[PDB]
């Protein structure tokens, strides 16, 4: 796994940025959707606004960005994907400062719905 070499001037060297989540893992997993869980970063350095996802089919090179948690919660549920197919979720905290530590790719698999496989 290898895929970035991007970067801006004169940023922050992740010091006063939060840390890392908690290896997402997946709680729960749908065939149209897809729950993660994860811990909340200790030293957030600021006030942390949101929780941005990330989520990208396989091959595929871009993806998607959904931004939306309750206040005080660190799960958040993904819908509109495809079923028998390998998905990449990913997790990052955004504070005042802004993106801090990127937390570590995952690859889930979609439940099977009604697959067209001839029984």
């Amino acid at each position: 796994g290898s895929s970035g070499s991007s970067g801006k001037p004169a940023i922050p060297s992740s010091s006063v940025l939060p840390s890392a989540p908690r290896d997402v893992v997946p709680v729960l997993v749908s065939s149209r959707f897809v729950r993660l869980s994860w811990r909340p970063p200790a030293e957030a350095k600021g006030n942390i606004q949101t929780f941005t996802v990330f989520f990208s089919r396989e091959g595929d090179n871009r993806e998607r960005a959904l931004n939306t948690t309750q206040p005080g919660s660190l799960q958040l549920t993904v819908g509109n994907l495809k079923p028998e197919a390998m998905y990449t979720f990913r997790v990052v905290a955004y504070n005042e400062w802004g993106p801090g530590e990127s937390s570590q790719p995952i690859k889930v698999a979609t439940q099977p719905e009604s697959g067209p496989s001839s029984g």
